[PDB]
């Protein structure tokens, strides 16, 4: 039917035959340890890493807290990712992605700094929106960098968009020089082939999208939840990757041709024969980390350029 | 106004000081001689080589002239660049894109194999595409290689795009890897915001467009004239350039837009401030040589991604 990898069939066979509730029949504490648990036994570890570490930073709806990786401290000032989370704006923290952001410090060779932005329900829309440009605009003004790449996954795929656009209307104490949104969200509606063909079996699930939204409560028409329906003009160069059996396939295609149609300069990969959430499934899958891998290469490559010219 | 280069900007004020018809009112062998003589005056030297060899092969027509440049020809088999130039399917040879190709060479560290493909008027089309395909299977019969990279400019954009797809539709004895169209015309109408723009004082004008599509005499509604009337689905790995005041900017930007739709991988690059024509001006333009060397630095990186997997 659908190209599916043989290691990425193998982990959906082992997903289907686990019995316990779906994560859309539990409260949010509930999902939270879900998915920390699955991250404990289907994402590699952290690896070693020279240098991570905590801190609360100012934020306007209250402090923030942020996790830097590095790899190689005593480097002089370049740039630096800071990096939003997946998790449908309800579940995620920073040890769900613990592993993927150090694995980015390590082949970027870059600070990479991670927000726990605030979650719905008990924090809903706009929340998130609000907690990341304010950490990002913090990074800018008080982190020795150059520039900054932006960078998530799913919702904080939409977060990377949504936050780069911010910066473009009002720029930060340094550029955003890049951007990296991983199988993004970029907009509330579903009419999409790729959501007809894979919002079941596939992880993310017409189900769990429902509960993610339901508790989230976005804006549909503002910029900060939809960003494909206001202009993409101005945007740092892009790197956007959608799997190929995932609902918002599609969406995240539509995205990256609209930035090419705006001009600016955008390198779409396409991780055929898998699935959406791959980046914290490792371990479950191991060709996610070819897919880590061979992103995290070309990304590096762009900023490259960029801090070269 | 629109963003260019200085460097640009001081070209175009020489080109247009300068005395002589218009190429629009000159026989296609004056046409001929004049890009010759630009090359000579407005490109870099082919510098240093390893090896350039001329040969004929047996086309449908008779002999098609190719040539082939190699940096390093005690290589092993590899990946192979087949070069189809620009011209307006009238006009440039072997000569007015040597200085290209032999850089080509340099950067790729891969063989790369330039088509002498029939001539409009003489030859009206389609006899530019069925030439080019046919000396790609050449190529992918006699020359050693594991696979193929296609790649032109302009007119030879197109012919990149046309072939491929019908390599796609009936392989060649070798798979296309990559391809590298380069500012290319996708579609024979001028409905563009591009061409609104662009379409005076920045070297390809309307009235050169005219002239060209008179003689070349393309089917409007033939795939080898435009592609972007076809499906793209299936297409290799894509890096498609434009330049950002080129006539044709929009409709590239269109047909990269149209690959990602389908799920080509695509890389999308925009020469910010340079005009159609760039990549045999890189002595009066001395930018273009960042525009060539960025473009192949970001090709030599998909190829090696397509043969290391
Ligand atoms: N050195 C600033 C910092 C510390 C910890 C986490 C993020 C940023
Ligand atoms: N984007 C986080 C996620 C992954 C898989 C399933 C649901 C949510
Ligand atoms: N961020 C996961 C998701 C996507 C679409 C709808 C709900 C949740
Ligand atoms: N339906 C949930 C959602 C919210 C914001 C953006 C995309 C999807
Ligand atoms: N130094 C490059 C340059 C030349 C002319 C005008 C502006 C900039
Ligand atoms: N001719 C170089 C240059 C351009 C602008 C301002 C100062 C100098
Ligand atoms: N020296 C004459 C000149 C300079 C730059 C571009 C065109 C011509
Ligand atoms: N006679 C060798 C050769 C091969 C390809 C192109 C030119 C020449
Ligand atoms: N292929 C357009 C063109 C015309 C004249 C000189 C250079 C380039
Ligand atoms: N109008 C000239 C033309 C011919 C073929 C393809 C594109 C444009
Ligand atoms: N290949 C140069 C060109 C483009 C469009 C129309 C005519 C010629
Ligand atoms: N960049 C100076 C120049 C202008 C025209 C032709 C050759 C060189």
């Amino acid at each position: 039917t659908h190209y599916t990898r043989p290691d990425v069939a193998a982990f959906l066979a082992f997903l289907n035959a686990q019995e316990g509730p779906k994560m859309e029949e539990m409260p949010p504490a509930g999902a939270r340890e879900m998915m920390r648990v699955m991250g404990q036994l289907a994402d590699v570890p952290r690896g070693e890493i020279a240098k991570v570490e905590d801190r609360m930073i100012p934020g306007p709806d209250g402090d923030i807290p942020i996790r830097l990786y590095d790899n190689r401290p005593d480097r002089e000032a370049g740039p630096v990712m800071v990096f939003y989370h997946g998790g449908g704006w309800v579940i995620g923290d920073l040890e769900t992605h613990d592993p993927y952001c150090a694995e980015a410090a390590r082949i970027l060779d870059m600070p990479v700094i991670a927000i726990d932005y605030r979650l719905a329900p008990e924090h809903p829309f706009p929340a998130a929106p609000i907690d990341c440009e304010a950490a990002t605009r913090w990074v800018a003004d008080n982190i020795a960098c150059t520039g900054l790449v932006l960078s998530g996954d799913s919702a904080g795929g939409n977060l990377t968009i949504v936050t780069a656009l911010a910066l473009r209307d009002e720029p930060a104490a340094k550029p955003v020089i890049a951007i990296h949104p991983i199988y993004p969200a970029v907009t509330t509606h579903n009419d999409w082939q790729s959501y007809r063909d894979f919002g079941e079996g596939h992880l993310l699930t017409e189900g769990s999208m429902t509960w993610f939204g339901n508790h989230y409560a976005a804006d549909p028409a503002d910029r900060r939840a939809a960003p494909i329906d206001f202009p993409a003009d101005g945007l740092p160069p892009t790197l956007l990757i959608t799997a190929s059996l995932d609902p918002l396939r599609d969406q995240g295609r539509a995205y990256a041709a609209k930035l090419i149609e705006a001009g600016v300069p955008t390198t779409y990969r396409e991780a055929k024969g898998t699935i959406h959430g791959y980046i914290c499934l490792a371990q479950g899958i191991p060709s996610a980390k070819d897919d880590i891998r061979g992103a995290l290469t070309v990304l590096k490559a762009i900023v490259a350029e960029a801090t070269g010219a």
